[PDB]
């Protein structure tokens, strides 16, 4: 208790000790001084509830009330615009997230996004195409999808072999180009029923409060068009300009999580 560990992007570690009676602040303020962040408002610590859902850590109440001590440092507010961050690193740090949301089913791909998207990420990480060095199987070591076979190992090494003088800050660009224009991009995904009982799932970004069934996007109410967003118990709330429009969520604590995410997303992209 109060041994913290937390996985970072580029899948380091990173460990440090705080006080038993700490809040989150105190661990985000540590992970922040690490990687001397430039453009840290952009990024947040969560929790995981299990391998699939996850919780983000809130930095005005102490952290043992919300968690062993495990946490990931994570791309909690994705710009809709990449190419107006002011930071190179900010821009890797944002495709490492991607990469994860595209290996974890989070970011759907056609299998031609996904080479395309791959190229980019091997263009970054290994440089120009090296016959004598590289040959022809050396992608393998790159998780470039949530099954990654032979034909879009092979489809990423032809687009790579096609590339020259692009450095990795180009290479990201050219990735985060095309990644933000796909429909989930920076989709924060929760679990719903409408009043009648049916299943739904809400999405955050910074557009507004998605709504989709099944994969099919049915709704959006975007921020400047919300007035206020609330829960109670396990009701969560929107308020439009004069109706509002509640949900049903599973517990109070998934109402709780979405009201919170919700909020920061209303004020971060005011």
């Amino acid at each position: 208790q109060g041994h913290c560990k937390v996985s970072l992007l580029d899948d380091t570690v990173y460990e440090c000790v705080v006080e038993k009676h700490a809040k989150g602040q105190d661990l985000l303020k540590r992970v922040c001084e690490h990687l001397n962040l430039l453009e840290e408002d952009y990024f947040g610590l969560a929790i995981w509830d299990n391998a699939t859902s996850k919780t983000w850590l809130d930095s005005a109440k102490e952290i043992k009330k919300q968690v062993p001590w495990n946490f990931t440092f994570n791309v909690k507010f994705y710009p809709p615009d990449p190419a107006q961050l002011t930071e190179d690193i900010t821009r890797y740090y944002l495709c490492l997230q991607l990469r994860q949301d595209i290996v974890a089913g989070r970011l759907p791909c056609s299998f031609a996004t996904l080479a395309l998207l791959g190229s980019y990420t091997i263009q970054s990480e290994l440089g120009d195409y090296d016959p004598e060095l590289h040959g022809v199987d050396y992608v393998s070591d790159f998780k470039l999808a949530p099954n990654q076979t032979k034909e879009l190992e092979e489809k990423v090494m032809e687009l790579h072999k096609s590339y020259r003088s692009m450095t990795p800050a180009q290479a990201d660009l050219e990735f985060l180009e095309n990644a933000k224009k796909l429909s989930m991009y920076g989709v924060d995904l929760h679990k719903a029923k409408d009043l009648e009982g049916v299943d739904i799932i809400l999405g955050v970004c910074s557009s507004g409060l998605l709504v989709y069934k099944d994969k099919l996007r049915i709704n959006r109410f975007p921020w400047p068009k919300v007035l206020k967003i609330s829960y109670k118990r396990s009701s969560f709330f929107i308020k439009i300009r004069e109706s509002t429009i509640g949900f049903k969520l599973p517990s109070y604590r998934a109402a709780k999580k979405l009201w919170k995410v919700c909020v920061e997303h209303h004020t971060f992209f005011r």
